[PDB]
């Protein structure tokens, strides 16, 4: 009968929120999957826990922008297993199912700085305008260039990170360094997953995040 969310909200990347995000979170998650579907490929079956979960997944990136920012896909594809060079090559090519695997979901609920959900999100964010995949979501257009600016400054100090420390010690996921569309993405990881490591490190674009997303996951581990 009911799905289980007070189940599927136990989870480390949902830990933080308040109990009213909680339950406005669980609102859009029910849209979502009213207007969504989830399909499960190749044998794999998803419970309703695993479902309920990655609704609130989709849903968190726009918890405060609302389910319309997921207006660009009407499925979401779920592989059992995963398969950059050809991922990146496709998001710089829209309206497409976003593909995700289970194994890399699973990995999206605890806290770790990664989360696939929140990256495809981003990419879907970043592609809203109808605009090719810039690592620029929509925003006003006096913006653009300061946000270029400050997203460009962070994957050349993310490079110089690798280039000094090597990839496998790297604060940030090598990855994002790729391209600009992939730093956004993997920086919203970060912002979600492990905002720690990205507020200290690049303060003027956490600012244009915050003010973005219009959250704050960092002041949201304090109360
Ligand atoms: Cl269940
Ligand atoms: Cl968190
Ligand atoms: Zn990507």
């Amino acid at each position: 009968a009911e799905m289980p969310w007070e189940q599927a909200l136990a989870i480390p990347v949902l830990a933080h929120l308040s109990s009213t995000e909680q339950h406005k979170l669980t609102q859009m998650a029910a849209r979502f999957l009213q207007q969504k579907r989830l399909v499960a490929l190749q044998g794999l079956e998803l419970t309703p826990l695993h479902q309920a979960r990655i609704a609130m997944l989709f849903c968190l990136p726009v918890l405060e922008l609302g389910i319309e920012w997921l207006d660009g896909f009407h499925e979401v594809l779920i592989y059992p297993a995963p398969f950059g060079l050809v991922h990146n090559q496709r998001v710089v090519q829209q309206q497409g199912p976003v593909v995700l695997n289970w194994l890399d979901i699973q990995d999206s609920f605890d806290a770790s700085g990664f989360n696939l959900v929140v990256h495809e999100v981003a990419h879907k964010l970043d592609t809203r305008n109808g605009d090719r995949a810039s690592g620029v979501p929509l925003i006003p257009l006096r913006e653009v260039a300061g946000w270029e600016h400050d997203l460009h400054a962070a994957m050349n100090n993310i490079q110089d990170e690798i280039d000094l420390v090597g990839e496998s010690a790297a604060s940030i996921d090598a990855y994002a360094a790729t391209d600009p569309a992939e730093c956004f993405a993997v920086l919203s990881e970060y912002f979600f997953s492990a905002p720690e490591l990205f507020a200290p490190r690049f303060p003027a674009l956490w600012q244009r995040f915050c003010h973005f997303y219009r959250q704050d996951p960092l002041a949201r581990r304090r109360e």
